């Protein structure tokens, strides 16, 4: 699976446009504003503590706990800004609905977001780890209740939490050369360029549901699906970049592939699924057997934060598949960790996870930095403090979904191009049929002259040049031949009309030249 | 190895002292403030930028770089804030000292700040690697000009820095099963139970000078470090926790191995260089042949933000040892990285590093946080603006070395221990044989007693006791029996007089239950 040497080359022109092109992500030009500004008080607030133990030129000192929330709420001025009577509204509610001591929550953010330890535990920050947990319920798990019985994991984005699912699952045997796994179309091929993707066989998977059938998934697809030797099953859900949620029928196919093997191993990374209304977690139906892979990055503007999260339930079937390996494995795996806890037999994956990240020896160091832990959990108490229907929607969530879908319709109408406005669309991104629209426009014969002569990088450069721009950042191509992929994402909400007819343009200018 | 199940359990009774006891490392209880307020700053300035683009509810957009300078010295009160005073000056200094342009470092610590976009390059932003050039150039350097001929990759602390040169050296055929490599003493554990390691001969080395020998190295500890077989040198200087730096002696030793035999590696985990006056990198000695290891941690006490970095020379000895592998792993290696980059037969070691942390696939989102990235370039900019002797010093360091040398004093004097008061000595650490102290007080008698039946756990239980605590955190053990260990960063300086004159009451309580049977 290597990257077009082309898009590669492309990119040497313009590497901002290295991450949409050749990682096929949207990096979001709008911000979330107030869990940023709220960080930036706890640090003012903890430096001023500091100087109370310590104070010698730039030099501070440590804070105690003991009275911490009332010196906080002395030193904020919740009158006069807004992130302070966040601060203090967050705080109360962590003590109201989540049970949590007002100092103990306090100290934790204070020193978190100065930054004066480190991590402790090692996988998570204890009140940060209940929020966190919360925010994830609320936000995907419906009807499920499932918050108190998860294990959270912290990690640099979704991106190293991959990284780390596939090296833990390889050290501890759950995945080994020449086992089978089940991938949703389209397959996220970033992913498979894992080094270790090689030694197993992936079968790509379509679970949308097709007029072809009585509006169900395709029989073969889910013998496929449900295929005894399908070990694990990884998904992206929404989809990157057909940007779809899985429905009922598909969510149904999981879950009975579930029954039929209660051995499944799941992985699924939901970073858009706060994009769709009712967003249902892989993870909400199938709690056992999943291991949910979350980022803040999308939603809350925030991928140079790198915020993500691995989540886990305390019973899973990780840990199970871990205590049905042979006496061999299992003895290999007692080793691997007795170096540094007393009982490696016991010790959840959830665990094993981290300290795998840091290669065993530098497990106690290990887990994501205080400030960045703090940031997810001042993003998550945004949420739970302004929560809508049943948890699924805040106020940001709502502003978030009219900017991508707004710049989604400005684009189509400027285009021609056939729009999806169902519930399953988190419009993030798009996914035009050039050639479909070169036909309808033109006819058949300009279709297959345009199918025979089209090169993707001097439509691009040509599309560059009608912006007086070296590059337009979030505009490529998708797997299949004469599919446009765009990101709502990247450019401001009035370029993506500009790109729809720039696009018409490029096609006239093409059939002339056919002539 | 395998941490002490004693230990272990121990911890089990007070989490906060773990990392202390079992991972060795001593959390500073003081803080830089500067770079941190400065920090603040940015986030607020950014913010109040992106606005201007996208503002509805708390929702706003996107920053514009053209005239970014002005705005922002425009919003900062330098009169009233000593960290906007600071951003000024940290930008005016980047452009007169370092010739960058003050829109484009401003974005990139702004828009750095704010964190909205994911690290571009990957590997380190452009700006913060000159400023962070620069800074351990001062910092440790001396007289070599290594600073625009070294490339920089930020690291999730020296504990990811560590996790990730160990494995692109597995990776890229450099260390293989039953490679031999030489480790100075005290050997640091936590890295020895890294996996890979059991695979590895490992050779202690000590290059330290003995009345002995003519206040030289031991003829047979230079016959390990020059045997043709040691295929890479794993330093951590200044050592944990006997807290001293190499001496002359020791440096020369390691440029006449590297003289003898030019492929050798060396990794330094230099972290608690400021500590000692006129600190002098391995790096600085033999560039082409160490990678150097670097952590803000220690002496910023910025232990939660996990800034470390690794650099290596444009030239080094990592990329030569890859060209000259076989066809048949050039090959591999060649397939390895060719999924994503272009040219992979001349990707530099040091952005395969950054690759192979993000295993391949996941090489274009990787990277140290921006926010990571930023407070590592403002703690380098505090230094620079500031600095003395040099380079070497500057105010702030010089509180902090104060501040571990009055606690090492404070300890030592309460106990009668003897001190250690050279220019080679950090402080940051003690190691105090309370076996030695024992027979000094009481006789032969009483050491040979205490020897065959101290226990460390309930000794360190009855510390505890007589501090009204469950366990005290920054005391503990080192490797040889006897030997107390303790951390001069972990406790206010009132508490180590206390502690000193706690362990001679020990030492009588048990002298008294010797002679009482």
């Amino acid at each position: 699976f290597e990257i077009s040497r082309k898009m590669l080359a492309l990119a040497q022109k313009n590497e901002k446009s290295n991450i949409f092109l050749n990682a096929g992500r949207g990096n979001p030009n709008w911000i979330q504003t107030l869990a940023r500004l709220a960080f930036v008080r706890l640090v003012q607030f903890g430096v001023t503590e500091s100087k109370l133990t310590i104070n010698n030129g730039i030099m501070a000192g440590y804070i105690n706990t003991d009275g911490i929330r009332e010196r906080l709420f002395a030193f904020l001025d919740p009158d006069k800004n807004d992130e302070d009577k966040f601060l203090i509204d967050a705080v109360n509610y962590c003590h109201t609905e989540l049970g949590l001591n007002r100092d103990k929550v306090v100290a934790e953010w204070v020193n978190g977001a100065v930054a004066n330890n480190y991590p402790v535990p090692d996988r998570c920050l204890v009140n940060t780890e209940k929020i966190i947990n919360y925010f994830l319920q609320e936000l995907s798990y419906k009807d499920a209740n499932l918050a108190e019985q998860t294990d959270l994991f912290p990690t640099e984005g979704g991106t190293a939490a991959i990284v780390y699912a596939f090296h833990s699952l390889a050290e501890n045997h759950l995945l080994k050369k020449g086992d089978k796994i089940a991938i949703n179309e389209p397959i996220f091929t970033p992913y498979l360029r894992i080094p270790e993707l090689k030694d197993y066989e992936l079968v790509e998977v379509d679970l949308h549901s097709y007029e072809k059938n009585d509006w169900e998934i395709e029989p073969n697809e889910i013998e496929k699906l449900k295929d005894p030797s399908i070990k694990a099953l990884i998904v992206v859900n929404p989809t990157n970049p057909t940007s779809k949620e899985f429905d009922t029928n598909a969510l149904n196919a999981i879950k009975q592939a579930v029954e039929k093997n209660p051995k499944l191993m799941i992985i699924s990374d939901e970073v858009y699924g706060a994009f769709v209304p009712n967003f249902k977690s892989i993870y909400s139906v199938v709690p056992y057997n999943t291991m949910l892979v979350y980022s803040y990055s999308k939603l809350f503007g925030c991928t140079g934060w790198r915020l993500g999260v691995i989540a886990l339930n305390e019973k899973n079937v990780f840990d199970d598949n871990i205590a049905h390996l042979d006496k061999v494995e299992l003895r290999q795996l007692h080793k691997r960790y007795s170096s540094v806890v007393l009982d490696p037999d016991k010790m959840k994956f959830i665990d094993r996870l981290c300290a795998d990240s840091r290669s065993i020896g530098l497990y106690h160091t290990a887990g994501l930095s205080t400030p960045q832990q703090i940031m997810e959990a001042l993003f998550s108490m945004t949420h739970l403090l302004t929560s809508t229907n049943g948890g699924s929607d805040d106020p940001y969530i709502d502003i978030a979904r009219k900017l991508v879908s707004e710049r989604y319709d400005q684009l189509h109408d400027a285009m021609q191009a056939p729009k999806d406005e169902t519930d399953t669309n988190t419009h993030y991104y798009s996914l035009i049929d050039i050639y479909r629209l070169a036909e309808k426009i033109y006819g058949k014969e300009f279709r297959d002259y345009l199918t025979n002569n089209f090169e993707q990088v001097d439509f691009l450069l040509k599309l560059a040049e009608k912006n007086g721009v070296v590059l337009v950042d979030g505009v490529g191509f998708g797997a299949k031949p004469g599919e446009l992929r765009v990101s709502q994402a990247n450019l401001p909400t009035e370029d993506y009309a500009l790109i729809g007819k720039q696009v018409l343009e490029l096609l006239k200018e093409y059939y002339e030249e056919f002539k």
